[PDB]
DNA sequence: AGCGTGGGCGT
DNA sequence: TACGCCCACGC
């Protein structure tokens, strides 16, 4: 098996090639959300959605846009991306 | 546009 | 086990 490690909950055939995937996956069923913003008190399934979630009281934004004559900055990466893909099409 | 929230992955 | 990236879909 190239991904033994199956979910055992009710109707859900998903699988995976590590454990922690499959943890992670399984407080979709759970609703379970570990993490929490100390600004809004929102709660969050995994850390790295409340840390870009943080960008939006903060205002930080560290991907800027490499294209020459451009100011243009992101505060995710999937932004800057297709911000990019904006500019090449 | 701005961002919630999944899987795949390196370390 | 953990964190922190990329990438992606879908409003
Ligand atoms: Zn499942
Ligand atoms: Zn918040
Ligand atoms: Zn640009």
């Amino acid at each position: 098996s190239e991904k033994p490690y199956q979910c055992d909950f009710k109707d859900c055939e998903r699988r995976f090639s590590r454990s922690d995937p499959l943890k992670r996956h399984q407080r979709r069923h759970t609703g379970v959300k570990p993490f929490q913003c100390k600004t809004c008190q929102r709660k969050f399934s995994r850390s790295d959605h409340l840390k870009t979630h943080t960008r939006t009281h903060t205002g930080e934004k560290p991907f800027s846009c490499r294209w020459p004559s451009c100011q243009k900055k992101f505060a995710r990466s999937d932004e800057l991306v297709r911000h990019h893909n904006m500019h090449q099409r």
